[PDB]
C-alpha cells in the first residue's frame, strides 16, 4: 500500500455524526461489504456484493473510500491501498464504531 496519494486532498472531515459501520448500502440495503466514501460519506457495497460503491466512484468522481470490513482505504483512480498520517482521524473513529 501506498504511503501517500494525490487524491489524499479530496478527503473531506467526518460528519459531526459520526461513522456506522453496520449501515447498509444506500442502494441495495445490504449489510454486507459496505465502504464508506471518504469525500461524502454514502455507504455502499463492495465490489463482490452488487458494486454499488464502484458505481458512485463513476457517477461522483469521489476517489478514496474505506471499507467497513477492515478499515482499509482504497483509491479508485491510483487502484491502491493508501496509509496516510490524513486517514488517521477517520480509521480511528470508524474502529472506535466498530469495536467498542
Ligand atoms: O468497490 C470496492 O469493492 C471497493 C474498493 C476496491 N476495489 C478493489 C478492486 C480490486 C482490488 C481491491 C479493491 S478495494
Ligand atoms: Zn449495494
Ligand atoms: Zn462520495
Ligand atoms: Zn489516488
Amino acid at each position: 500500500p501506498l504511503p501517500w496519494c494525490p487524491h489524499l486532498v479530496a478527503v473531506c472531515p467526518i460528519p459531526a455524526a459520526g461513522l456506522d459501520v453496520t449501515q447498509p448500502c444506500g442502494d441495495c440495503g445490504t449489510i454486507q461489504e459496505n465502504w464508506v466514501c471518504l469525500s461524502c460519506y454514502q455507504v455502499y457495497c463492495g465490489r463482490y456484493i452488487n458494486g454499488h460503491m464502484l458505481q458512485h466512484h463513476g457517477n461522483s468522481g469521489h476517489p478514496l473510500v474505506l471499507s467497513y470490513i477492515d478499515l482499509s482505504a482504497w483509491c479508485y483512480y491510483c487502484q491502491a491501498y493508501v496509509h496516510h498520517q490524513a486517514l488517521l482521524d477517520v480509521k480511528n473513529i470508524a474502529h472506535q464504531n466498530k469495536f467498542g
